Order: structure tokens, then C-alpha cells, then sequence
């Protein structure tokens, strides 16, 4: 019934389970975004809501696009322009 | 192309609707980009110096989620009784 990521209502049905040894992707993406390793505790929620899943997928895509774009722009340059 | 390129996605950017990253009004965006990616982007004459509209929107949305997630972990910990909390 509660989302571990935004602490609001979920569904306990259409809310994916964060810790299900296969969406370790989600926990990885959360740590990459926030610098927090979320741990499975009995007294905390174990679910992510659909809205949080979607925004997380979007933020990861932008992060990867941004890193790859800095390498692509670097290659577009002449060897001289390459500095710092 | 430099004038019409997004520094964040390397694709076309509308000059007039692309905020200039390295100006005082936008220093928060360089920090948001570093929080998201781990990269501190730098102002060089030979690299684009604007963020396109599409990148600005997705970046704003990524920041909101980042902050909500950090604050949600605090709020769940306070939502516990002291005996529950002794766990973390
Ligand atoms: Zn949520
Ligand atoms: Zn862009």
C-alpha cells in the first residue's frame, strides 16, 4: 500500500516489488540517482509505485544520454581543442 | 552548428528557447546535472553552452524524483516508533 521511493499510496498489486532479486535494476538506478542504497527492512515498504517507476526510467535515460553526449562532443573536436 | 547544439544531448537546440548553462540564472542546472550524472560540466568555447527544452524538462523531472526519494527515506524513518527505528 506505500511506495518506498515517494512514501505515498501504491496498490499492493500494480506496484512492482523493489527487492524481487530481478529488478535489482531499480535499486541500482535509485542509488545512481540519489546516492542511497535502499535496503529491504521488514518495517519499511518493499514497493515502488507506477509513477515513481516511470520517472526513474526517464531520469536514468537522461543520465546515460548526458554522459554519452559529453564523449560524442569531445570526438567532434580537433585534437588541439582537446584540453582539461 | 555550435549555436544550435544542446550540450546535454548533442542534438539540435532552439537557440532562443535553450537556457545558457554557465550564466548566474542557471547555476542550479549545472548542480542538477552533476547530482544526476556525477559530471561537473565545464564552459569551453569549442563546446555548446545551452541545454535544449526537452533536456531542461527531463532534468527538472529527474531532480524532483531525486529530492522526493531522499526526503521519503527520512520520513519513513520518522514514521517508525523508537523500538522499530532501532533496526536502522
Ligand atoms: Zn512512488
Ligand atoms: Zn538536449
Amino acid at each position: 500500500s506505500t511506495c518506498r521511493v515517494c512514501a505515498k499510496y501504491a496498490s499492493n498489486k500494480r506496484s512492482p516489488k523493489l527487492f524481487e532479486r530481478s529488478n535489482t535494476k531499480m535499486i541500482d538506478n535509485i542509488e545512481a540517482l540519489t546516492g542511497l542504497r535502499l535496503e529491504n527492512y521488514g518495517c519499511l515498504p518493499d514497493q515502488i509505485c507506477e509513477c515513481c517507476s516511470m520517472e526513474l526510467a526517464s531520469a536514468v535515460k537522461l543520465r546515460e544520454r548526458c554522459i554519452a553526449a559529453q564523449r560524442e562532443l569531445l570526438l567532434g573536436l580537433t585534437e588541439e581543442q582537446r584540453q582539461g
